[PDB]
């Protein structure tokens, strides 16, 4: 699937591939200082490209319309997401699946959630620590686009204004002047880009 | 890239076309819907053209063909709903998150039917108070079928050792599919809405 980004590496014909990245050099130096920021006393194990050529390719194509439809392009964030070791397969593939969400974790609505802060998604509730005591958590680029404050049982954002219900917004928030989460309602709006490999 | 049969929308991303029931489109629509519904009168049939689904749901099928080797991915069918969901479809397509609970549940996600007369029951499009029902006639990507179950959240895997590799779709039945569930967003396009009346 096309308009891949430029640095990810040749992929041999693959739609699909995780590519460990090399300590020392920028791109893994950028990612581990965007964790180390509130995640320093964590020891990263590795960090991992996510290089998934569909889900980018749908992604890229709701990145398109919502510039189109917010008339500018300030419309994506780079946020955090710890899973358990479990779901890490199915989210490398698949992205994140609203359907999904635990269950108790639903406070804004019944979306996906992502953090402003690593130390969120870090708590174990979260980044659930595996049988070897490692921990996963991702960086993901988040479509929030114009959002609003969220509440409990949101199965989509709000309209922007209710007397035209389908016009929504793009994502809601716990605080809209100071966000520190997001959630967003529907399928590729999210992009996992590097999966943090991690231990307490 | 938006299909050449559509009416120039003058860079608008959103119109309901209604069809003459002169042309060949109108027809086929009506045939399909009256081999199970002839009880029933079509009131009108609308094109729906919506730029931003149909972009993402011609992407989803593009990637669909090629995983799945072959072009047997996509069917024609049927989607009852009430007359207060069809501004949210026009513009949204199916939320399996609003997705009511089907009288044979064969997993949590949205389904479509094979015959109108299912859809056509007033469990699916709920007669308005003017005695107005709605039903989509919806392309939708089914690919590789088993049959569901009660319990599913997406379409379960081919193979339980890998465990990421889903089936597209599911049905009551593989060998003689009467509906179809999927279980994510822009694997179903609507493409018509036949309003109808007893
Ligand atoms: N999976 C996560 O990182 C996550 C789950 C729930 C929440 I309420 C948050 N959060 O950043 O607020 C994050």
């Amino acid at each position: 699937t096309c308009n891949l980004p430029e640095h990810w590496t040749d992929m041999n014909h693959q739609l699909f591939c995780m590519v460990q990245l090399e300590p020392g050099q920028s791109e893994y130096n950028t990612i581990k200082d965007k964790f180390t920021r509130t995640c320093s006393s964590y020891a990263i194990e590795k960090i991992e490209r996510i290089q998934n050529a569909f889900l980018w390719q749908s992604y890229q194509v709701k990145k398109r319309q919502m510039d189109i439809k917010n008339d500018h392009k300030n419309n994506e964030r780079l946020l955090f997401h710890g899973t358990d070791a479990d779901s890490v397969p199915y989210v490398n593939q698949h992205g994140f699946n609203r359907s999904c969400a635990g269950k108790n974790a639903v406070s804004y609505g019944k979306g996906t959630y992502f953090a402003v802060d690593a130390s969120y998604s870090a708590k174990d509730t979260y980044s659930k620590p595996d049988s070897n005591g490692r921990k996963h958590m991702y960086v993901v680029r988040v479509l929030t686009g114009v959002f609003t404050k969220g509440r409990a049982g949101l199965v989509t954002p709000p309209p922007k204004n209710p007397h035209n219900p389908t016009d929504l917004f793009d994502s809601v928030t716990n605080n809209t002047r100071s966000p520190k989460l997001f959630v967003v309602f529907f399928d590729n709006q999210a992009y996992p880009e590097y999966l943090i490999t991690f231990t307490a």
